[PDB]
């Protein structure tokens, strides 16, 4: 409008105002008129005027006729470019060859480049850029630095990245800021750490001003890395050459540490700006806080939390949501419970994202409690319960059997009125699973049937876990029918119902029937197989079972040799319990706990062999081991069982040069073997050494 | 046998000949004989003989006559607790009603209690304890000891615990080393901490005498919590009063910390143990590197490795697997090989559960070459691949694309003869995603289907992501009919899929359906439809997704708000995409990247408030954000386009000053807007400050 002609701006201003759809035609309807414009200044109108679409009609026709050539193309290509429109340009260049070298400008191509890049679309970016290499044409700085990122985003691109460097040196292209600060972050991204000390080194003998950017990007690479002396070095040198860091670079160095795992680094860094009168943010603070949550240390979280309130910062929602589901994640009940109390009083007032967070707790003893104070809470307080904090609700309730208080919720969803969906029938489901009742659990899938529902995988799951609880073999026994007739989330189920009922036949299906998709049973699976074949006695089919685990790849457990081990003393062969034992002692990887040793002694005892069971109570004492009352007196009555007294009292003496003592039961066996023996005067002088047993005796003689 | 009278002996000898399911009948077959026996010397024989089935046969038809007594009962329930058969004793329990407590003796249960404690059977055992209760039978030691240790493994039972005590106390009844032991590890097990301390200092000022059990607990207490301090006052007490820290002690302290998340801590103690010439285990070395590991210290894991080796340790395949696994989780692929390498010459030899660990890697770059250098060291070596190794293989080859070496392996493990199953076709699957190859995928599901296969929710979740990069809508709009005739893992597929053709209808509807069973949209689903509702240009419909989300619970993220800022820029409302920036800006708990900036000025500029997009920029580099040079083109072009050409060189200066050089596009920029702008003099004056460029205007003008 401010270049054409006044003919051609009538030809602009009728095209850019012809629908799209059919532009071709129109545009057809002045060819003759078209093949004598400067087609080139027309699609410069239309990119100008905003027809950028149009533009790209008008090369497309014009490249059907002769009326296309490489400035139109180019011109068209920094459009969509600077239009941000990746898609159509590669559509675009897809249909068309370059025309030679001579007559391209690498100019051009930089922002289509760019919009690449940005959209994670490298491999075309790449493809872009290898077919400018086709036509001899020479990169300039800020071709050479979007390629670089194109690189750096990638990952695992280093050598490739270096060829670049050596291409630019050679060609006489000297690095700017962006070049380095691209370098830099795109050593950082994979943790090349030393590889980006070794640039910014050559940057810096190569006589180069390294900027704010450069430094921060440096920054970067060891706070991601966890490299803590060098980061504070990068801090040194920013002082010394001009920068000089800021409450905004020790913020992020803190942050990036904290963001990349490493909170004692992060802490050491607030230590710091706190020295220095540093003023932490907010964000870096959370930041730290997840670092600490994550890992798992909370206390240290809390303590820091404090510290955040001590320096007058007045923490909002998302802060309380945070330490909330933190603590969540444990299961600090009381604390979570403090802080809720916190900030009301605080003065903040929780959202549903709280509530979400407080009621997304499982665990053990309390939660039924602890979810009441959180009603009572939401109640106490305007919190108009959503349908969805009715499943919330009952869920929570459900998660640890409150069954009353979950159907009390859920008739109180149904009473306000509300379209209870599937997730509330199988929070219901799941609480039913404590009390075995599938008879409820039935009923509740009939009115899910009928209300028009279709029970989940979940749903079933559920289910059999109700009739597993209950006893009810015949309706575990039905689902599996309808199963063969088939998820994994089911047939995992199957095999453990079927085994808390010690239906073996239905374990030995299922498990055939996940073994049968080639799939991946799993170890609790596999513990299960062993157990029951060791209880049928099946001892050759329960090794064959540990074979198909260390077979595969899996590697067994404690649950797994302790099962082993306890077969083997059920089948009076305590020795290959023992040699396990020894294995596991062994095992570098693995230690054996209390319940393998008393698997060991008390089947040698039971097999008579009571010496041997003495000797690995000597070992289990040795490795620090604490063996209770009840496995000494089965030892003692181990001796005493075969006349061995000497060595009962050995025992019994060595409980009481240690403050242990002895049950009353105790000396009762060893005076009960020495009565069975008839040796009664020994077992009076037994009591002289060591009322009521001296009784029995008489009682037992006379 | 040998206390029997020759008539009972025969008696005795002629139930436990007779067949368990039938006793009954012979039983009361000898009633007028059996009525007159003591039918307790029977039962005690039955138990000494192992006969205690027909022991609880024979006092349960005794029952149903006069002949059951109180002496029999307990009898029996002495015999079935230390035969540890609870089951069975419950069951017999519940049948009956024990005597007056006259003629009860506490310790015939102590066993029975203990083997319900051990089963984790802890209701029952408080059932059986309340029942003697109600009998007025008095606890003694041992049954307040097996009474604490139920309560201890319950959790959360603090209150009882110290009331059981108080009552141990009021019945005069003195701790022992059990006794202690047990109240300090139910302490250790939840981290009541200063419960324990107050309980172990309770204990010495009333002159007890703490020994190596009781110090060895209190270890595990600060051991589980973190304690440090604390831990080393106890080791110091053990010194100073008789027990004297070993290697054992301070391996079981470090292996403690490490197991409970306490790296820092346990690594500590590794130290100290150093300095003492105490020697480390293996165990022990090796759960400090998985403590590392899990937190994702790898290095410090390798560091401890290495030290680990120094020592003269050899370690053994489980600990090069662990530590393989270890660096599985990262991908370290490199070090992986080398370690690998390291084991081979080493002298030990990978398992099958080294091969499942380096083929369960996944990643990027570089996993196809890792993979391959995996299985030129498999065959190197003997290893029989399995039909399960070809699986692990094919599926490693199938997470990168490399489908050329998929369906080689596949083929390999078909010549071998193999009976592929499922997770063979899901990998093949798999690797077909990234070609969007629809056709080879519906053939392999075919194949499938007619060797009698199922597909899995899986392979249909990989065929679904196959018409989708395929851009075939046809086949997921029939897949899509198929299910609404279903899990989530389908539906989610489903959003996603038509999300990334643009199939709005397919999106709406999958979402309707997730929905529908009161589930429970996920964030990624969200941003999702929030996304298309967005480039569709329904706005109010995407306002109403994000209000979807703050609704329920979810908190959105980055990806959400930047979707939200782009919508709002493209509609030339870059004010509210401004509001939102400050919003994360001060939202305590995220900040705002480089994304959201750039939709903010590239916003402003689109809309002509160029000094806005200004002032953002400047915000932008003050909170420590580093642009690109297109962005700073992108201002400059904005100024350009409203005759500010001051500014736009302001901007210029500014890149100049700071060693980052503007584009080549950027200066042309300029001086295309002054020369529309017919301000030729100025263009050339701006050459001057500031040759093609030169040349170009005196094409312009003449």
């Amino acid at each position: 409008h401010s270049f054409l002609s006044p003919d051609a701006q009538v030809l602009v201003l009728a095209i850019s105002s012809h629908p799209l759809p059919t532009l071709a035609a129109f545009l057809a309807s002045r060819r003759d008129e078209l093949l004598r414009a400067d087609i080139t200044s027309l699609l410069k109108a239309l990119e100008l005027s905003g027809h950028w679409e149009w533009a790209l009609a008008l090369l497309r026709w014009a490249g059907k006729e002769g009326a296309a050539d490489a400035s139109a193309l180019e011109m068209v290509v920094r459009a969509l470019g600077r239009e941000g429109q990746h898609d159509a340009v590669c559509a675009l260049l897809d249909e068309t060859p370059l025309p030679p070298g001579s007559r391209l400008d690498v100019r051009a191509y930089t922002t289509v480049l760019h919009a690449l890049s940005r959209a994670g679309r490298y491999e075309r970016a790449l493809e872009l850029f290898a077919e400018l290499r086709r036509q001899g044409v020479a990169p300039t700085l800020v071709t050479y630095n979007v390629v670089l990122d194109v690189y750096g985003r990638m990952g695992r691109s280093w050598p490739r990245i270096v060829a670049l460097l050596d291409e630019m040196r050679a060609a006489g292209v000297e690095p700017d800021g962006f070049t380095a600060s691209t370098v830099i972050a795109a050593c950082s991204r994979d943790g090349l750490v030393d590889e980006a000390v070794a640039f910014f080194e050559d940057l810096k003998a190569r006589g180069h001003a390294p900027s704010v950017v450069t430094y921060n990007a440096l920054l970067q690479v060891f706070g991601k890395a966890g490299n803590y002396t060098e980061a504070l070095r990068v801090l040194g040198e920013m002082e010394q050459n001009g920068c000089q860091p800021d409450a905004v670079t020790y913020n992020e160095l803190a942050g990036t540490y904290a963001r990349a795992g490493f909170f004692e680094e992060a802490a050491r860094c607030l230590d710091t700006m706190a020295s220095k009168g540093l003023l932490p943010n907010a964000f870096t603070y959370n930041t730290v806080m997840t670092a600490y949550g994550n890992v798992g240390k909370v206390d240290e979280a809390l303590a820091l939390f404090d510290q955040m309130k001590k320096t007058g910062f007045v923490p909002n929602v998302n802060t309380y949501n945070l330490v909330l589901g933190m603590l969540g994640k444990k299961s600090r009940f009381t604390v979570m419970l403090e802080m809720l109390g916190e900030m009301s009083r605080s003065g903040c007032t929780p959202n549903r994202v709280t509530w979400n967070t407080m009621l997304a707790v499982s665990g053990k003893r309390g939660m039924e409690d602890y979810v009441t104070r959180v009603l009572e809470g939401m109640r106490s307080s305007g919190v108009e319960l959503s349908r969805d904090t009715y499943n919330t609700l009952i869920a929570a309730y459900g998660r640890c059997g409150s069954r009353t208080n979950a159907f009390k919720m859920y008739n109180e969803m149904t009473s306000a009125g509300f379209t209870p969906c599937i997730t509330t029938y199988n929070a219901l489901l799941n609480v039913l699973s404590r009390q075995g009742d599938w008879s409820t659990a039935q009923s509740i899938v009939s009115k899910m049937r009928t209300k028009g529902f279709k029970p989940n995988e979940q749903s079933y799951s559920l289910l059999l876990q109700c009739y597993a609880k209950g006893g009810n073999v015949a309706g575990i026994a039905a689902i599996e029918n309808e199963v063969y007739g088939p998820s994994w989330v089911i047939l995992r189920t199957l095999v453990i119902a079927n085994f808390k009922c010690r239906r073996l036949d239905g374990m030995e299906t299922a498990f055939q029937e996940v073994k049968a998709r080639g799939y991946n049973p799993d170890l609790v699976i596999f513990n299960s197989m062993l157990s029951i074949y060791a209880k049928n006695g099946m001892y050759s089919k329960a090794t064959e079972v540990f074979d198909s685990i260390k077979r595969s790849g899996l590697s067994p457990d404690l649950i797994t040799y302790n099962s082993l081990m306890d077969m083997y003393a059920k089948c009076s062969e305590s020795w290959e319990a023992e040699k396990i034992l020894n294995q596991l002692k062994c095992s570098q990887t693995m230690k054996p706990d209390v319940v393998s040793y008393n698997t060991v002694i008390n089947g040698f005892c039971k097999q008579g062999l009571v010496k041997e069971a003495q000797r690995v109570l000597s070992e289990m004492v040795a490795d620090g081991m604490a063996p209770c009352a009840v496995t000494y007196h089965t030892l003692v009555g181990g001796y005493s069982s075969l006349e061995m007294f000497s060595e009962a009292r050995e025992v019994i003496g060595y409980m009481v040069q240690h403050g242990l003592k002895p049950m009353e039961l105790t000396y009762r066996r060893v005076v009960e073997s020495y009565c069975r023996a008839k040796r009664f005067e020994e077992a009076r002088g037994f009591l002289s050494e060591v009322k009521a047993l001296e009784a029995y005796i008489e009682d037992a003689q006379f």
